[PDB]
């Protein structure tokens, strides 16, 4: 039932999902990069290196992005969420005290913003707010328009952007079986903080992933730690990347009740396959399924959701702890400090 790795869906999204999303789907000008080229057991999602130049360029790219999306229109299976090309450099901060001051005239809330200006390294929840902003995400109604506005009015154009840049990246939900699956395509058309143990809290379970980099190259040790990264909490990292999912495409206004629906009862049956997990946020998302319906439903749920994560968020790193603390205690003191660059 669950969406594992296997052979048969390699080949499935090679010959059957690939050819149809990609740019250019010559074998040889794709890589596969991140989770899935490791071929993990419970898949998360796809991340691909498209490299069409000189194939395509500035002066053609534009126009297979369009044929692109209008080969989707009757397809429900794929969906191009986003196409992200250019930045917007009001948002792009010097981080400096009085940096922040000149953009507040075109956020909504800025309480969030003051409300973690609180107070050197917490840069993280500033770019966590502007991200969106700096980075030009466009719609395929955006693309096909052939124009962008920005906060505040700023009138924008598909192809400026592409001529002054060297990348674009396509932004799919897929439905591969019972429920949507991303695919991120970096579509180079023109010829990393999560690794330090410092920016950390004590999330036992993702501070994991700088160990297993640093012991990348001990063979035993990185064996162990993929297992227990990949397979053993395998399930929790998938079921927050499926709830993100949801969270994205319902963000995005493209989540249809059908839809929903899929992800919700996909999650009620592998949610019970974990351990820690406050049952009664299950027995609430049910009762929603009951005595609501359409938007209200897709809203509520999405609340729930929220809760959710959180659960799932803190019984991993509960149950993270111990090998975290194993393997941290591998490293000599003196280095184990900036772990890991
Ligand atoms: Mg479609
Ligand atoms: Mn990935
Ligand atoms: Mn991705």
């Amino acid at each position: 039932r669950m969406l594992i790795f296997t052979y048969k869906l390699e080949r499935y999204i090679k010959n059957k999902i690939l050819p149809k999303i990609l740019v250019v789907p010559d074998r040889d000008k794709y890589q596969i990069k991140g989770s899935f080229r490791r071929r993990i057991p419970y898949i998360t999602d796809i991340d691909i290196v498209n490299n069409v130049h000189p194939e395509y360029d500035d002066t053609n790219i534009y126009q297979r992005i369009v044929d692109l999306i209008n080969s989707f229109t009757n397809d429900n299976q794929i969906k191009l969420i986003y196409v992200i090309c250019g930045t917007d450099d009001r948002f792009l901060l010097t981080e400096y005290s009085d940096e922040e001051i000149e953009k507040i005239k075109i956020l909504l809330n800025p309480t969030e913003l003051v409300e973690l200006n609180n107070v050197n390294k917490k840069v993280f929840y500033i770019n966590e707010i502007i991200w969106d902003l700096y980075k030009l995400r466009w719609t395929s109604s955006e693309v096909l328009a052939g124009k962008k506005i920005l906060r505040g009015g700023i009138e924008v154009s598909f192809q400026d952007v592409v001529k002054n840049n060297s990348i674009l990246l396509l932004q799919y939900f897929v439905k591969i079986e019972y429920y949507p699956i991303g695919f991120d395509i970096a579509v180079r058309y023109k010829p990393f903080y999560q690794l330090k143990l410092a920016n950390y809290s004590k999330e036992y379970y993702f501070m994991l992933f700088p160990l297993r980099f640093y012991f990348k190259n001990d063979p035993t040790i990185s064996k162990q730690l993929e297992y227990i990264i990949e397979t053993k909490f395998g399930l929790y990292k998938q079921l927050l990347v499926r709830i993100d999912s949801y969270r994205t495409i319902y963000e995005s206004g493209n989540l249809d009740l059908d839809t929903a629906k899929s992800i919700i009862i996909s999650i009620i049956k592998d949610i019970r396959k974990l351990n820690g997990i406050d049952m009664n946020i299950i027995d609430k998302i049910q009762e929603v399924s009951n005595n609501s319906a359409g938007q209200d439903k897709i809203i509520a749920w999405n609340t729930l959701l929220t809760q959710l994560y959180t659960n799932i968020n803190k019984s991993v790193n509960k149950q993270s702890k111990k090998y975290f603390t194993r393997y941290i205690n591998i490293i000599p003191k003196e280095d184990r400090k900036l772990c890991c660059l």
